[PDB]
């Protein structure tokens, strides 16, 4: 929905400012405490209702605030019952995580790996998220080889996804829902990367009002999705859809394949 808001307060914080003051209660993350000093924010990625803050060396740290973990904006200086777990201090902010437990720091490649992260991929509607990162996703070995019809249907792949948009952006490029990620050439593959974003971003930064469309057409229009039986405005094809089914798929028979 926009719950993506929490990881735009700590960015919108410290993120890019060189950190002054790092600070740990976990005696095992203690280690990268004098690491990350001269180290900055380079974002923060939401997964699910975690949150994975990046740094300029590679290094993640991963949380779950859970029940009831909550972070907190204040001033280098400003200093309550709560149990303090986190302290990133840049020269004017500074952000702390209080009352979580789920806490850890994750090298590059413990993301794939763990536990939580592989149940739930970046959000579409994640500005972080880059055409770049998603044909990473689509070429690694854990989707490379899977049929787009569920992939796009998959939330451990791409959070954000329903079905409404699987049909759409399957046909903006043109595409039946049997292809893997590996069955496409680069410029297929690139086509696909933007897609996913783009019709996902599209549709949502233009949604009215209900009922709104009682006088007046949405600028985002379906071309395939609950259009069974009508024309394609492409090649004209009588657009076709799946019972048989776990989500009614849409296309259209004559310019997908
Ligand atoms: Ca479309
Ligand atoms: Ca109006
Ligand atoms: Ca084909
Ligand atoms: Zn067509």
């Amino acid at each position: 929905p926009e719950i993506r808001r929490a990881a735009d307060n700590l960015e919108a914080a410290i993120k890019g400012k060189p950190l002054t003051d790092v600070w740990f209660a976990f005696p095992q993350l203690k280690t990268y405490q004098s690491q990350l000093i001269g180290q900055h924010v380079t974002h923060v990625e939401t997964r699910g209702k975690a949150l994975l803050t990046h740094f300029s060396n590679d290094l993640t740290l991963y949380s779950h605030n859970q029940l009831y973990g909550v972070w907190r904006v204040v001033d280098t200086g400003e200093e309550t019952t709560r149990v303090l777990r986190v302290k990133l201090q840049t020269a004017d902010k500074t952000i702390l995580l209080y009352s979580a437990s789920d806490i850890e720091m994750l090298r590059p490649e413990q993301l794939t790996t763990h536990p939580f992260l592989q149940r739930v991929g970046p959000d579409v509607l994640d500005p972080n998220l880059t055409p770049e990162v998603v044909k990473e996703r689509l070429l690694s070995p854990r989707f490379r080889n899977r049929q787009f019809a569920g992939l796009l249907l998959d939330q451990a792949f791409l959070a954000g996804l329903g079905n409404y948009l699987r049909v759409e952006i399957l046909w903006q490029v043109g595409l039946t829902g049997n292809h893997k990620a590996k069955d496409l050439n680069a410029a297929q593959l690139d086509a696909l990367a933007h897609a996913l974003l783009e019709i996902p971003r599209f549709s949502y930064a233009t949604r009215g009002q209900v009922d709104e469309n009682k006088h007046h057409g949405a600028l985002f229009r379906f071309k395939v999705f609950h259009r069974d039986g009508e024309p394609c405005e492409r090649c004209g094809s009588i657009i076709e859809k799946t019972t048989l089914s776990s989500r009614p798929f849409y296309w259209c028979p004559g310019c997908q394949h």
